[PDB]
């Protein structure tokens, strides 16, 4: 709850080469994350009504809020909350492709992993402007794949992140420029399934 | 859960009178709520998966339904749960006034009882076209005042609904015509609070 | 220009009988219509410099006007703008088919009249809550029908109008409550062709 | 007209150093520009219908275009015209302050270019992701400052584009990284007022 934290990244700026650039690591995660969270927190200084809630509810309720913050915090919150998923699920060291029950329902609703890794780029690639691709669960069981705009996190809708795809131009134009697409095939030798499966099973 | 059925109203079609028609009771009870009811079990009936779902939860989770259901269920499903929680309102025999713990919340948060009927007045008549007027709570304890579009619920929105008025002109039309001041005068005398205090202590 | 004028309705409030009644034809003129333009020009009122403007051309620019009279002139701009085309149309005494420029322009895109019916009755029973359907041009010589919210004209998003059918309730709960199918068949009876004829060759 | 093509830079990449560096000016000249004309003829390819169109008509009848690609035409058409704009206001050698017509009009409405650099660098600022931030004049007369999302130009709500700044993050990332306040800094070092001037008088 408030006041908000940056979490560490847990690993080297550099633990990503080549995939991803350390200077992006970096900016992306001290400049850019950290803005995200003292603006949310700037927002929320002045209502210690909402000082004991966690991120997400404040996300799934922003029309309950003043209206003089629920710009700061959709944007803010949301920028806070898509960056911390997005660093666990770079954590080096884990499966690199889908395993467990999140592997099952993969196969399952889309037939395989290269079913969905087509869906995802097609979704990142998709999205015009700024804004994440992500593999949501909702609550009946259901995988699906969507992008949203800017920093908006699905819970938003009533859906519960597994995966997301940063493709703000932040997020690669340092070392791919306006290559988006190759980002993506490298964004592919990162991910932590392990991880994917603990959000997964707790989703 | 599905399928979903057309409730009793609980008393006549007459039993407001002077203040709206019996008339007008009978065709909004038996020919709209009732289509509504009737087309939210067409639109489900293809997707056995969501039959054991309640329509609030439903709403709450749209963006998660089938896209060829989305609309259908937006519609007939905040037609079916605007409805229901109108009839019960229109009650009968109970306070004319706000009571228990609700009165307590009003006359705190808003001033009294005449300032928060200025205020959902305000809402009512604003509401350009067909639409909802409501006072409704939030999960952090706090009441507001809004109007919706359509058959749009506030449960979409994560608020939980004490008070809504149908400002669609079927409402009021037959007895009012165009107008919709003289239809929001006479709703003050309907009003059960004793039921709006059920609604908000289960809140 | 401003001050706007409610137009002469025409011909006698019965003209339309047994297809439209009597008393929706004097409130829906003297009550609706006369609403809007009275609120239209409370609106422009404060605002000298845009005096001497046809109102197609302020909503064709709505993003242009001063930030608080911008709903004001959406909603009964469009109001006085999609009644005045609607009395014109249902003018007595003119081709019950379309006839000339335009019907060679439906049955060229259409098929013909019986293909055009069935897609407006498409639209019209389709808009849900308050609104118009319509048979509009756009610049590159095309025909569509589609409808619109509340009263939204289609001239905001650069078509010119042909045929409008008003299907908020007020248009037919008199006569046929909930029957908005069997208001949409009487319709066809009374609209006047030679007076859509005039509107497509005009533009 | 279709078919369309990517107007030529007009100077050397490096003419605007220090300011915006040269790599960048290659890039978004031939990289995104170039994807946006190369996609925008790719939409337009099948509807030869549409061929002899300006993309500032097909802007401002968005809802008219075949269902297919009104998104494509939005987006790629909206980024071919913003950027054409961009390169010309970018030309070397004009006045650094407002000159003429456009002076006299920013010291009347504004109270002069230092009022008026405020309010761009505010509107700038504040588009959260991808956008531009503009001086627009609409049909009456009158200066506006707005910003819009993605590729999204002023022509589609009716106005005329005078001043547009580029803040996408591929406008600033390489030399910048996420100071955009700095890049809106130096790009007054660089706009041409007496292009500013033109697109004025012209409109
Ligand atoms: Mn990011
Ligand atoms: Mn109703
Ligand atoms: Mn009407
Ligand atoms: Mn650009």
């Amino acid at each position: 709850p408030y006041p908000f934290k940056l979490p560490d990244l847990g690993y080297p700026y550099e633990a990503l080469e080549p995939h991803i650039d350390a200077k992006t690591m970096e900016i992306h995660h001290q400049k850019h994350h950290g803005a995200y969270v003292t603006n949310l927190n700037a927002a929320l200084e002045k209502y210690p009504y909402l000082h004991g809630v966690e991120v997400e509810v404040l996300l799934r309720h922003l029309a309950a809020l003043p209206q003089d913050i629920q710009t700061a915090v959709r944007n803010n919150g949301g920028g806070h909350l898509n960056h911390s998923l997005f660093w666990r699920l770079l954590t080096p060291g884990g499966a690199k492709e889908p395993v467990g029950e999140l592997k099952k329902a993969i196969d399952e609703q889309f037939g395989g992993f290269q079913a969905l890794k087509e869906k995802l780029t097609q979704a990142a690639m998709g999205r015009f402007g700024s804004g994440w691709a992500w593999l949501v669960k909702d609550p009946f069981g259901k995988l699906h794949v969507l992008s949203t705009p800017n920093q908006d996190n699905p819970v938003m809708e009533g859906f519960t992140p597994i995966v997301g795809i940063d493709v703000w131009e932040h997020a690669y134009y340092l070392k791919y420029q306006n290559r988006r697409a190759d980002y993506l095939q490298a964004i592919w030798n990162v991910l932590n399934w392990d991880v994917a499966e603990e959000f997964f099973k707790k989703a």
